[PDB]
């Protein structure tokens, strides 16, 4: 049971630019939080949706092999995962992602929320923060 409660922008991209492309990889996440960082977007920065069916986009649903998932389209490649994946997933690309960042998304662990790395193109735009809630 965990929400997305906050994300930041890897340098060189704005926190609202993280939470679209936030979105977008999020959109065919079948996982609990996958609803969560949707709507994380929409009420912090920019009630905004996907626009793969204007564009003729592909979704990519999450698998467990990568622990991640994410979408790509004619114009845009953005991707969703756990820090360790996306991660991998830059270097892969032959990109990189920001340390002040990757600092954050360790902060985001440390405290026990579960820091999703989203990228655009082979670098990382933002840390998707999830925080667990509590009910009794």
């Amino acid at each position: 049971n965990r929400q997305a409660s906050e994300f930041i922008p890897a340098q060189g991209v704005d926190e609202k630019t993280l939470a679209d492309a936030a979105q977008l990889a999020s959109l065919a996440d079948e996982t609990p939080e996958g609803r969560s960082i949707v709507i994380l977007a929409k009420q912090r920065f920019n009630l905004r949706e996907r626009d793969v069916q204007s564009l003729h986009a592909t979704f990519v649903p999450f698998t467990a092999q990568s622990r991640m998932s994410g979408i790509n389209i004619d114009n845009r490649m953005i991707r969703k995962g756990s820090v360790d994946a996306i991660r991998r997933h830059v270097e892969a690309n032959g990109g990189h992602f920001p340390t002040d960042v990757d600092q954050k998304v360790d902060q985001v662990a440390r405290q026990g929320a579960t820091p999703l790395v989203v990228v655009e193109g082979s670098r990382v735009l933002g840390v998707i923060a999830l925080k667990d809630i509590v009910k009794g």
